[PDB]
């Protein structure tokens, strides 16, 4: 599945997408992501948008 991650972040702003069997997945790959571009937030996801988001 086609899975979105939003980043709300006090520099970086932006959206990207990741395939992944899971959301357990998606969500590591975004969660390292994250950290690759220097973000380290408050986490949301909602199945219903297979929407990931990473607030600072
Ligand atoms: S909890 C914040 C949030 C992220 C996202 C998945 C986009 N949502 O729908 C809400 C607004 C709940």
């Amino acid at each position: 599945m086609q899975y979105k991650l939003i980043l709300n972040g006090k520099t970086l702003k932006g959206e990207t997408t990741t395939e992944a069997v899971d959301a357990a997945t998606a969500e590591k790959v975004f969660k390292q992501y994250a950290n690759d571009n220097g973000v380290d937030g408050e986490w949301c996801y909602d199945d219903a948008t297979k929407t990931f988001t990473v607030t600072e």
